[PDB]
């Protein structure tokens, strides 16, 4: 059986809930850490079912932890150790954000007081905007990563055909900052035809959708992490078959590689 399965059999309820099964706590990481600006670790207090996958989440240009904080307890409560990092400076570029995510993954797995609850073999990267660009850069440098979720990603590099990490790109229909025509769709279309991947385009959404509690983003993020970080087939349910994308659907567009096999 899957040794990495955590939590009860999921429902539409459970995956869209503001808090899942697991009681969660936080540890704060100082800006004194090398390689990034610190952050907050959100982690399940219940260790009886075994260790959890670790997930670093990077902010965008001018922003910090607080723009992504809502994902902390909401993802962690599903059975993840979730690291909402700050960057060294608010003006750090995507490649720099990418390096800061890698440092944060290493800090989480090697140095954090919760490292004993993280399975260092099962790690994921997420990030908003330039942090999304950062997420691709990390995914590209670290093919051992189980899952990558760029959110309204921004990057001057368009070609990511080398990424070996299951990639869910969530775009915003009406994004004028990281336009899906010039960022998300070029990035998605460049992925290996053999790679496990999704493109979610949120209907009439703006660049800031990822910084506001969003049930679509959370459901599909948790499903993607469960499927690839935990190899949890029980979440294939939520990803495959793909959802409808007519005009009062959550999605102006949805691209998929169903079924997933891990």
């Amino acid at each position: 059986s899957n040794p990495y399965e955590r939590g009860p059999a999921p429902t539409e309820s459970s995956v869209t809930a503001v808090r899942g099964y697991f009681d969660t706590d936080t540890d704060t990481v100082s800006s004194l850490v090398s390689g990034f600006g610190g952050g907050t670790i959100y982690y399940p207090t219940d260790t009886s079912e075994g260790t959890f996958g670790g997930v670093v989440i990077a902010p965008g240009y001018t922003a910090s932890q607080s723009s992504m904080a809502w994902m902390g307890h909401r993802i962690a409560s599903q059975g993840f150790v979730v690291f909402t990092i700050d960057t060294i400076t608010r003006y750090d570029q995507p490649d720099s954000r990418g390096r800061q995510i890698e440092a944060a993954l290493d800090y989480l797995v090697e140095d954090s007081d919760v490292a004993d609850r993280v399975d260092g073999n099962r790690l994921a990267v997420m990030g908003h905007s330039m942090g999304g660009g950062g997420t691709l850069a990390a995914a590209e440098n670290r093919p051992e990563l189980r899952a990558a979720i760029p959110l309204t990603p921004w990057h001057l590099q368009k070609n990511w055909s080398d990424v070996e990490v299951p990639t869910m790109i969530i775009g915003a229909e009406n994004d004028t900052v990281a336009s899906v025509r010039t960022h998300s769709i070029p990035f998605y279309e460049s992925l290996d035809e053999d790679l496990e991947r999704a493109y979610l385009e949120l209907d009439g959404a703006s660049h800031f959708a990822p910084n506001i509690s969003n049930t679509v983003i959370a459901k599909y993020s948790i499903s993607w992490l469960k499927r690839f970080v935990d190899e949890d087939e029980r979440y294939e349910q939520f990803l495959c078959p793909p959802p409808d994308t007519g005009l009062f659907s959550d999605f102006s567009d949805y691209r998929d590689s169903c079924p997933h096999t891990t």
